[PDB]
Order: C-alpha cells, then structure tokens, then sequence
C-alpha cells in the first residue's frame, strides 16, 4: 500500500522554549572564565521588534547550570530577576533584561538621582529577596552589587545565582569544595577559614554589599580596593589569611563617606565575627524600616 507515517500530534507553543535560530546576539553583558550573560534579541519574526532577553551560557560547569536554571524558573519573588525559559540542543538560561544593568554599572552614573532614602530603600529590597531566597533553603554565596541588578530608579532586584546551594534540611550550613574563583572580599570568616556557608554567612555578604551601595560602586572604594589596603596589596597566596587575620582582629570596613553611624551600626551587627551573633534579614528590615519613618 501506501507510505506509513506518523500521525502528527496536536503541537502547542512552550513558552519557556527559546528556538536558537531566533535569539540574536546584541552585546555582553558580563563574563568570566567559564561563561558569559548576553544581551540578545528574541526576534521570530525577524523585523527587529522581538523581545529584548538577558542569556546566560557557558564557554566552549553544564551541571552546576542546569542547577542554577532549575532554581530560578523556581524563585518567585519583586526583588528577584525574572526567569524566561531555556535554549537547548548544551543549555542557555534565559531572563528577564533590566536595561540598568547591575548597581556596579548603575550607582556611579546615578549618584544625583538616588539619594540616602533611596539606599535605603534598595537595602530593604535586597534583604527582601534573600530573605525569600532564605526562605526557600537556599544560601545565595555571592552578594555583591555586580549581582544586584537595577528595575528602576524605585526598584532593585538580585540578579544572579551562579553559586547558589540548597542547605539540607535539619542542617545550618553547605560545604564547598569549588572554591578557587570565590569572592574572598565579600565572605564571612566561616567561609574562608572553613568553607562552611550560613544563612547568616549571607547576611555578611549583604554588609559588604551594603557598604557598595553607600559608595556608590566606587572602584577607588570598592571592599577589594579598601581590604587590601589594610592587608597589603602584594602577598599574593598569604592574601585570605592575612584577610582572616585582620578580621580576628576585630578590623572591619570604613564607614562610608556621609553615612550616618545609625546606618553603619546596622552595616556592623552584618559582621559579628560569629555567624549566631549576627543580625538577620528581617532584623535589618525592621532596621531600615525605622530610619525611613
Ligand atoms: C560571571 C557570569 C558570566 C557567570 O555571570 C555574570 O556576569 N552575571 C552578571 C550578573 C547580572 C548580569 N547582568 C548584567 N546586566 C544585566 C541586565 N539584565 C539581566 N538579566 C539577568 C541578568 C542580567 C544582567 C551579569
């Protein structure tokens, strides 16, 4: 008889699947050693007027990615960045794009705009979304205001998960073994001298943060900039113990310039030197909160 041939089913538009033939390249948006954020444009009708989308794919670290994507698709929260869907055969993450870009970008070129309630505001959202991010179990492991991305002049929201773990239940803490690229200038003193990662290891990190917020990202004033000053800027591999030192030491960031002690003294309680006598998220809301009204 005839050909035999499958009977071609029902087909539905997915909505979270981004066809590669479609997602055109704009520019960077951020890279490192082992993958890049891109701005593209998802442009199925080819007339230039598709979606403008945030892509994050890795260099020519799939696993750790796959996991990354399957917590955010995951993550619902205003002060969270929005997840898109996938572009798959290898896995592309598809987000949101907040043509701000990251506080780092945004805070130097906005100083005029964005005032100390402003900050302040900023700093609420922030602790707003870890958290939810807490919340969830999760331990986020790299806030910094490069991972802070700016909605608008009212609204921030954390932008990146790239080392985000899951901390088991009944357990305070994850353990890393990864650890080679980590941001030893923004990590509490559990994490360098042990790997151990708390909620209120996150919490430290926010300080720091925080303390980027109020000098606008300044390079010249950066938590890397400022620590190696007190620290030496020329001890290579002795680097973390001589960072661990001075904080056993009881040496901690500068107050910012124009920053008020009400505001530092929240910024300090972020970096008890033990993780149970620091602040929480919500402590610093209620903190925040206060200064606003
Ligand atoms: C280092 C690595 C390539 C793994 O990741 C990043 O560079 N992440 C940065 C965090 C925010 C990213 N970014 C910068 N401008 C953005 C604007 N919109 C965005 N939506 C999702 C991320 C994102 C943006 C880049």
């Amino acid at each position: 008889g005839d050909i035999v041939s499958e009977k071609k089913p029902a087909t539905e538009v997915d909505p979270t699947h981004f066809e590669k033939r479609f997602l055109k390249r704009i520019r960077d948006l951020g890279e490192g050693h082992f993958g890049k954020v891109e701005l593209c444009r998802y442009d199925p009708e080819g007339d230039n007027t598709g979606e403008q989308v945030a892509v994050k794919s890795l260099k020519p670290h799939i696993a750790d990615l796959k996991k990354e994507i399957e917590i955010l698709r995951n993550l619902y929260h205003e002060n969270i960045v929005k997840y898109k869907g996938i572009c798959t055969e290898g896995i592309k993450l598809i987000m949101e794009f907040l043509p701000s870009g990251s506080l780092k970008e945004y805070l130097p070129k906005n100083k005029n705009k964005i005032n100390l309630k402003q900050q302040l505001k900023y700093a609420v959202q922030i602790c707003k979304g870890m958290d939810y991010l807490g919340s969830r179990q999760y331990v986020h492991r790299d806030l910094a205001a490069r991972n802070v991305l700016v909605e608008s002049e009212h609204q921030v929201k954390i932008g990146d998960f790239g080392l985000t773990k899951a901390i088991e239940t009944d357990k305070e803490y994850y353990t890393v073994k990864d650890d080679r690229d980590s941001p030893v200038f923004w990590y509490a003193p559990e994490c360098l001298m042990q790997s151990k990662f708390y909620i209120a290891s996150d919490v430290w990190s926010f300080g720091v943060t925080l303390h980027e917020l109020l000098t606008y990202c300044d390079s010249d004033s950066s938590p890397m900039a400022l620590f190696l000053k007190m620290i030496g800027p020329t001890h290579g591999q002795m680097t973390v113990t001589r960072l661990v030192n001075t904080l056993k030491e009881g040496k901690r960031l500068p107050c910012p310039p124009n920053c008020p002690d009400e505001v530092y003294q929240l910024m300090r309680k972020c970096w008890e030197f033990q993780p149970s006598n620091r602040t929480s998220f919500q402590n610093l809301i209620e903190g925040f909160e206060a200064l606003l009204k």
